[PDB]
């Protein structure tokens, strides 16, 4: 009773069947006109099972999670991660579990006195807001203002830093992250046929190189921070990562089996660097561009923001339970631009089962959650963005329309940085909408929504201007 | 420009005014019939605003949260807080943040290594769970699971079954729930407190007993701390004591006295005691009232978690109905009906009205939670309202539900509860169904007006299946 999968070969798999010009989300989703809801597939050497229907999708990642806990290794996350030292991509182990928990208690403690990422968000949202004022004049296209302050925000959170406006390595952090998200977890023919690492290879090379800048800039932030240590202060999560590592080597009963090398150290601080500037910035970003999209959507926000917090006072986190339309938008970005429309793999711990269907240990599953957000048997015009599709019967409050709206994924791999990532996205979007309304410079034409596919779904460029007032 | 107001004396104000068999909160929320959705009266000296309108709640708690984050100073509370140094009612100050911050860490940090909260919960609901498969032959028994959690969270520690020092706390925790924030009339008129008054020869009495258990931890703790460790909430509160005696300089302005460990850590404890027993204890009381409520609980029980495994926090997101129960459970008995008062840190106003620096504003759960203008038939007990169309997922019904409370002063523990709560009803529904005793009735729900709503003893037995 295993499911329907495609023609397979015996060392290249089902490569011949999956060539297309659709990026992998909607491909995977249109074979469910052949192949069902579930289907397995071959490549080179390894089984996938796509996953298209929530039920599946919340067997998987809830009801059996430490069993689809697994992560892959592949060449591209081997080196990305030192050879899964990381979070994501780490194997469902004590190590994964604790660096979790140290990335979560680093987040709820960050600012020795009082202080907390809503003062840093705050601080980064009022300089933006006050470099688009000063240049309402001179267009100034914010994105770049914008990944500027998302990227302080996560800055602020691992290093205790923040990069000055116009910073030059700041700009070389965008360049080589970008050129890692280009070249990483696509699957390519060395991530499936890993001896071709015995011929030249262009992208592996590349990547690499973006690499060991990285490890340039993250080693530099380790010996810095090694020096000026303190165990009257944490500064931030790269100060609770070495107080960890230090406890290791006075050998308590706690941390005694819990991978807490100078690799893991910096993995988990680097980890958390690029998930913070590359995830929130895609996400606003099309937040911006759904609004610029649909300037009724500015409007209800902006009368909102008025209502409940506007003049005298800017947004803060404590507002947030108040603003359900602007809570709703959210979550309909997140809904029809989902950040990672392939999820990583969640690997198979051992032999068990989905929903009638058996499944072999060590099978790489991949839910689909692009078609889980966009499955027309549960998402009414699933292209039409409609904050409304997560209001109450009155715009008091917000309701899941479906079982399937997994934002932040669910279970034991659900997101590490969710709770910062919602603090952001709300703080940022009240505060420039408070303010500003969002327009396309001159008569240019609206942004197109088809995303640049990679590990993110990340749009293409915009340049967008914002004009008070609201 | 003013609300209106009860008929005040001079010295004794509005009281007498309110002399009632009813409970405080019902009582004003028939007041409303009278005065309306706002109105303010006089206590003794001090001067009441109560709010029995969700527009006007959101505006105290959110929109004007910091303007309405004092609290008030009360003979009973200062005794129970030496002078206001825990958290509930502490004034609003850097202390206050500080030490809100510093709970939220320990409880995300809690027990490195192999340890987390929800595998001290799991353990204690195993613990239950065996000592109810001695099936047909509970309530203290889940007292005591609960109070475990929170033990070890702020301890590192745990009362096996049958220790006197745990029915020894049981004991005085009542005599000061039994007074503490009541009126009692030494709290509206302090000067009495230079005579004999027995509601504070019960307290003093049970907070001696109380620091004497707190000090002995504290001691305890100091004479086996490590900087390696942090066992617990305590731990973390005695590291951030030496790092500002360090002169570490941003915690400056916070207070890191003794005193303010002992009340912190003291208050954590009393709270993760009290309130999540009550409200799993109302729980209990309208799953017996509800037995087709326990049964849709059980039959999801088995078609999401199964019979080989054990309910898991990880299950958050897969559990609706018996989440949406745990909603109305919170919603039709408030935890406190009444809720500790918002006093005014300057003038402002309520939707219209005006209000005065220094009064005290009482946020009427009761009456946001059994608006008939928001709610449909309030004494119904139904899961339903907060189920979504499909029974997929949950739905906000109304704009009035505030089980938490909301903005700058919202609850603290209240991820810790919503794990306790979650896990300890589902690992008990899973393996039990809750009937009485067959020669008995089914149980009281009026219960005993305090700081926590507390319903009257039941004695439940529940069967396996
Ligand atoms: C802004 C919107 C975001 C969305 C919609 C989102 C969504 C998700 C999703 C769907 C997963 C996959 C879970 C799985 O494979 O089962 C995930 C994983 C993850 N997210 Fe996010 N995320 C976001 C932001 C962030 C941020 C800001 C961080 C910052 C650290 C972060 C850290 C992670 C990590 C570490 C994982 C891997 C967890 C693990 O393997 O245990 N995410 N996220
Ligand atoms: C089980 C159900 C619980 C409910 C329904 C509940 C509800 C509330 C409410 C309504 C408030 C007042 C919020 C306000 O004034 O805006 C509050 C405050 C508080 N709760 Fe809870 N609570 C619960 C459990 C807990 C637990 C387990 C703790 C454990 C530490 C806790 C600690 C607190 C504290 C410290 C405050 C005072 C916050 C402050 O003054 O800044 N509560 N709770
Ligand atoms: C490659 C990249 C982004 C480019 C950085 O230079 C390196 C990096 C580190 C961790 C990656 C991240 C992209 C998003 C990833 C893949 C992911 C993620 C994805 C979606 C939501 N939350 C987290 C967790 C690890 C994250
Ligand atoms: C008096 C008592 C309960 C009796 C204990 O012996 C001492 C104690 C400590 C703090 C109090 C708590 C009852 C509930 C209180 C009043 C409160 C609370 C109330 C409701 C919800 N969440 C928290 C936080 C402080 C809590
Ligand atoms: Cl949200």
């Amino acid at each position: 009773r295993s499911p329907p999968s495609l023609p397979s070969l015996p060392i290249i798999g089902s490569l011949m069947s999956l060539v297309s010009d659709s990026p992998p989300h909607i491909f995977f989703q249109d074979l469910q006109k052949k192949y069902g809801d579930l289907y397995s597939l071959m490549m080179g050497s390894h089984k996938l099972l796509i996953v298209n229907n929530h039920h599946h999708a919340k067997e998987i990642l809830i009801k059996k999670g430490k069993i689809f806990a697994g992560r892959p290794r592949t060449v591209t996350t081997d080196l990305l991660t030192r050879d899964g030292k990381d979070i994501a991509f780490a194997d469902y182990s004590s190590t994964w579990k604790f660096h979790r928990k140290m990335v979560h208690g680093a987040l709820c403690m960050f600012g020795e006195g009082s202080v907390s990422i809503e003062k840093i968000i705050c601080r980064e949202a009022s300089s933006m807001c006050e470099v688009l004022t000063e240049s309402q004049n001179s267009a100034v296209d914010l994105g770049p203002e914008l990944t500027r302050a998302v990227t302080n925000v996560v800055c602020a959170l691992c290093f205790n830093s923040s990069y000055k406006r116009g910073d030059a390595e700041f700009e070389s952090m965008l360049q080589y992250s970008q050129g890692i998200v280009d070249t990483v977890a696509k699957d390519s023919l060395v991530d499936i046929f890993p001896w071709l690492q015995i011929f030249p290879n262009k992208d592996l090379r590349i990547l690499r190189q973006c690499i060991s800048i990285r490890d340039k800039l993250l080693q530099k932030k380790y010996e810095e921070h090694k020096v000026t240590y303190s165990d009257n202060v944490q500064r931030d999560l790269l100060d609770a990562l070495l107080r960890a590592k230090r406890s290791s080597e006075n050998n308590n009963s706690s941390t005694r089996d819990v991978g807490l090398t100078e690799d893991h150290v910096l993995m988990t601080v680097g980890e958390i660097f690029g998930a913070g500037v590359e995830t929130t910035t895609t996400t606003l970003k099309w937040s911006i561009a759904y609004l610029v999209h649909n300037p009724q959507v500015q409007r209800k926000i902006q009368e909102e923001l008025d209502s409940k917090i506007g003049k005298e006072r800017h947004p803060q986190l404590s507002d947030r339970g108040n603003l359900p339309y602007l809570e709703a938008t959210i979550c309909e970005v997140m809904r029809i631009r989902p950040v990672s429309p392939l999820l990583i793999p969640h690997v198979a711990l051992q032999d068990s089962s989905v929903g009638e269907y058996t499944v072999q240990k060590g099978t790489r599953v991949v839910i689909n959650m692009w078609s889980l957000h966009h499955d027309e048997k549960e998402w009414k015009n699933p292209e039409l963005f409609d904050p409304g599709r997560f209001l109450n019967e009155e715009g008091d409050g917000l309701c899941c329309p479906s079982g399937s709206y997994l934002p932040f994924g669910a279970g034991v791999r659900v997101c590490l940085g969710e709770a910062l990532a919602k603090m952001e996205l709300f703080l940022f979007l009240a505060w420039i909408l408070q303010r500003f309304t969002l327009e396309m410079p001159t008569g240019q034409p609206l942004p197109d929504l088809q995303g640049k596919f990679g590990v993110v779904l990340q749009p293409k460029k915009f340049k967008v201007v914002a004009k008070v007032r609201a």
